[PDB]
């Protein structure tokens, strides 16, 4: 039952794999991000929202004050997706997507265009490991709990 | 047979887990790093070398010109561990350790003190997935192949 997929950048497989993970969501998505700017990633998250997926995101505050960050943050908030900034860590550095409480995407891959087509990166999706995803959820929840809502 | 462990920062579990992965090596280690500066990580890599483990490292060139980077790079090179810098990517961003060609450590965790005790991070070790580790090895090898030796 448990399995693992891997993708890389700038090859193109990391981006597609991460999109695959978000597109697979049927019930929930709990995301943690440092840089938060990739438009195609944002498009995918709100389509999941539209699909009825319970989406909640906590991102690093200090590293998300740029124009692209704000455009992505506004777009996400505008779609009804609960979103929070976290500044309690010099850097909330995780690049993680927990899907349906049993799957975990993680790796070096930040959700930016640079991570999609320029930097060398890796993204893995560990499918169906309830125990692993619940542990990650506690990680996500601790950071989310100390974040500041970003609403639209 | 396959299993997955996870650790976090600044909690302390990520650092210990990554050390555990390097300490577990019996035959080989193929590492890729962006920032390369954590002293306890360097200590562990050369102890594996001493243990007779075949250790080879490719790190990002541009992000490793600082004092701590040079001290870590010299220490590693001084120990006989083949080491190369890679500048062919704006950022060789991977934080990966492939152990004994069947295990893969990856995540947001950079090999720095900041990633060990300040930033929020996650590190996972996917044990015994030969297929996954061989795929990562091709990733490591492509970057290593275009790197510049750093000798001592």
């Amino acid at each position: 039952e448990p399995s693992v997929q891997v993708g890389y950048s700038p090859e193109g497989s990391a981006r597609v794999l991460v999109l695959s993970a978000i597109d697979s969501a049927k019930t929930s998505i709990r995301m943690m991000a440092y840089s938060f700017t990739a438009p195609d990633i944002m498009k995918a998250l709100v389509a999941a929202k539209k699909r009825g997926v319970d989406v909640k995101i906590v991102i690093d505050e200090r590293g998300n004050t740029g124009r692209a960050s704000i455009a992505a943050m506004n777009y996400i908030a505008n779609s009804g997706i609960p979103l929070r900034t976290d500044s309690n860590f010099p850097i909330q550095h995780d690049k993680v997507i927990i899907v349906d409480n049993v799957t975990v995407e993680t790796g070096s891959f930040n959700f930016t265009k640079a991570a999609e087509t320029k930097n060398s990166e890796n993204a893995v999706v560990i499918w169906n490991m309830p125990k692993l995803a619940e542990s990650f959820l506690e990680h996500w929840q601790d950071r989310w709990n100390q974040g500041r809502d970003y609403r639209s």
